[PDB]
C-alpha cells in the first residue's frame, strides 16, 4: 500500500546514497508547498490515512533486512518491522496511536514500545548523547543487524536505542537537511564514522523553529533571530530564510503562507 524505499549498506557509495535521501524526499513531498525555495512537508489536517507513511527498507552486508515507518508529516520514525515482528514507539497522541494500526497489518507480532522515540528518551535509553554516537556506513550496517535481532534477545534495550538514534540522522535528518545529507555524504566517502558535530545537533534541535521562523517571516526576513552553532561549536546568528536555502531540504507545516 505505502510506497516503499530501498537502501542498503553494503557497498553503500556517496552516490547510492545520494539517490536514496532525493528518493525519501519525493516520496514525504507532494509538490504542493514550496516557500523562498524550501519545500513543506503535507499538512497533518485533513491527509488522508492512505498518504500518511512511506517505508524505508534497509538491507546490509550482513544480508539482514528491517523496514522502518515514517510519518509523511515530520519524516518521524514511528516504527519498524523486522521479519515476523514490527515494534511502534509510544505515540504522542490519540491520532498518531490510531495511524500506526494501518502499518504492518500482516505481521504476526505487534507491540508497542512504553517509551516514545524523541532524542531525549532515547538518549537516556542509550546511556549516550547523540554527540557521543558514531554516525556512518558502519554504524548504520550495525544498526540494521541491532534492530533486526531485537525480537530473539540479541539485542540489549542501550544498544537499540543507540541504534534507533543512528537510523533517525542518517534517513530523517539527512532528508530535512541537505547540510546533514552532506556530513553523512562525507563519513561514506572516506568510510570514517564520527559522531555529529554542534553544527548537525543545533540543525536537529531547531528544525521545528527553523520551518517556524521561516513560514512566519516577513518576506524572507525573521522576526527574531535564531543561533546556531559552527562546527568548532561558535555561535552564529540566523536572520533570513536566504542563508538556510542550501542547508534545510524540508519544513515541517507550521501555518499557512501569506497571499
Ligand atoms: N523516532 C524519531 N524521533 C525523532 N526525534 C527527534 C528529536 O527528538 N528532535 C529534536 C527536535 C524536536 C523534534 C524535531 C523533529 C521531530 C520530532 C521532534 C530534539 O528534541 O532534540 C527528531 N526526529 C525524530 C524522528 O524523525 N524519529
Ligand atoms: N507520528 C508521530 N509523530 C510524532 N511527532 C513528534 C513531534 O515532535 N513532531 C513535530 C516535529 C516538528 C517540530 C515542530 C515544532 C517544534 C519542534 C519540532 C511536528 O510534527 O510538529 C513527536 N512524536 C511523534 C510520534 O510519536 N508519532
Amino acid at each position: 500500500q505505502y510506497p516503499i524505499i530501498n537502501f542498503t549498506t553494503a557497498g553503500a557509495t556517496v552516490q547510492s546514497y545520494t539517490n536514496f535521501i532525493r528518493a525519501v524526499r519525493g516520496r514525504l513531498t507532494t509538490g504542493a508547498d514550496v516557500r523562498h525555495e524550501i519545500p513543506v512537508l503535507p499538512n497533518r489536517v485533513g491527509l488522508p490515512i492512505n498518504q500518511r507513511f512511506i517505508l524505508v527498507e534497509l538491507s546490509n552486508h550482513a544480508e539482514l533486512s528491517v523496514t522502518l515507518a515514517l510519518d509523511v508529516t515530520n519524516a518521524y520514525v514511528v516504527g519498524y518491522r523486522a521479519g515476523n515482528s514490527a515494534y511502534f514507539f509510544h505515540p504522542d497522541n490519540q491520532e498518531d496511536a490510531e495511524a500506526i494500526t494501518h502499518l504492518f497489518t500482516d505481521v504476526q507480532n505487534r507491540y508497542t514500545f512504553a517509551f516514545g522515540g524523541n532524542y531525549d528518551r532515547l538518549e537516556q535509553l542509550a546511556g549516550n548523547l547523540r554527540e557521543n554516537i558514531e554516525l556512518g556506513n558502519g554504524p548504520l550496517e550495525e544498526a540494521i543487524s541491532a534492530l533486526y535481532y531485537y525480537s530473539t534477545g540479541g539485542t540489549q534495550l542501550p544498544t537499540l536505542a543507540r541504534s534507533f538514534i543512528i537510523c533517525i540522522q542518517m534517513i530523517s535528518e539527512a532528508a530535512r537537511f541537505q547540510y546533514i545529507e552532506g556530513e553523512m555524504r562525507t563519513r561514506i566517502r572516506y568510510n570514517r564514522r564520527s559522531a555529529p558535530d554542534p553544527s548537525v545537533i543545533t540543525l536537529e534541535n531547531s528544525w521545528g523553529r527553523l520551518s517556524t521562523a521561516i513560514q512566519e517571516s516577513n518576506q524572507g526576513a525573521f522576526a527574531s533571530p535564531i543561533q546556531l552553532q559552527r562546527r568548532n561549536g561558535s555561535k552564529f546568528s540566523v536572520y533570513d530564510v536566504s542563508i538556510l536555502i542550501p542547508i534545510i531540504a524540508l519544513m515541517v507545516y507550521r501555518c499557512a503562507p501569506p497571499p
